[PDB]
């Protein structure tokens, strides 16, 4: 058996002055599951059918069901939520952002009027420091996700069910996957490019 137990951010707090970073790093992070989804092969429609590949939440952030969406903000304020347990701090520095920024250009073919564009983050690298902040934020990120859905009573089998709570990926990080742990990985690593874009510096408190 298994039991996840991340870092403690019960008691730190977020100043107003991050709620605007959390808002837009929520916004890109959903807009590369789509393109990693397109890229699957799933179509549209208004009924989940797993056989014919078409799924409804692959529309705009305006759209999404108000239940489904909130899980989605509170994960983007625990990542900024856990950056201040580590004894550090972001602080916004540099002011030639927000306009030297541009989204994906993608062909005709990836879209029902909604077509997916994260924004392009390619160009910014990271030190060594940085680097190894990724490492240790990804598996958080797994055990966060691992507390939430003991809770709502989610255990492992070897077959998804949408009948029966059941997913097979539960176990500790290092019994995982790599093409799993990568995934987690990559996306931290978008996290952390998206507070550089739009201005923040990590640095200790
Ligand atoms: N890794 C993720 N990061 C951000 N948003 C995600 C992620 N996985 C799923 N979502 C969001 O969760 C919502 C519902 O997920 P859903 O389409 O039911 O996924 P799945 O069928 O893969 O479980 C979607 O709006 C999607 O954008
Ligand atoms: O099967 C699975 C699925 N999964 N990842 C769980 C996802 C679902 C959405 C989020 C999420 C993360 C970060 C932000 N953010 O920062 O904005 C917003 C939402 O975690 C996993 O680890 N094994």
């Amino acid at each position: 058996s298994f039991i996840p137990c991340p870092v403690d951010t019960s008691q730190v707090i977020l100043p107003p002055h991050l709620e605007k970073i959390r808002d837009r790093l929520a916004e890109n992070i959903h807009e590369l599951w789509g393109m990693n989804k397109i890229e699957l092969g799933w179509t549209f429609g208004k009924i989940r059918d797993d056989n014919k590949r078409q799924h409804p939440c692959l529309v705009e952030f305006s759209k999404l069901p108000e239940t489904e969406k909130n899980y989605n903000l509170q994960m983007s304020t625990e990542t900024l939520k856990t950056l201040l347990a580590l004894g550090c701090h972001i602080a916004h520095v540099n002011p030639a952002a927000e306009e030297d920024l541009k989204k994906v250009k993608l062909p005709k073919n990836y879209m029902n009027g909604y077509k997916p564009a994260p924004l392009d983050l390619s160009d910014v690298k990271l030190l060594p420091p940085q680097e190894i902040l990724v490492d240790k934020l990804a598996e958080n990120a797994h055990n966060v996700w691992a507390k939430d859905r003991i809770k709502q009573g989610w255990t492992y089998g070897i077959q998804q069910d949408l009948k029966n709570k059941r997913n097979p990926r539960l176990v500790p990080y290092a019994l995982l996957d790599e093409r799993t742990k990568k995934s987690n990985r990559d996306s931290l690593r978008e996290a952390v490019r998206t507070f550089v874009g739009y201005g923040y510096n990590i640095e200790p408190s």
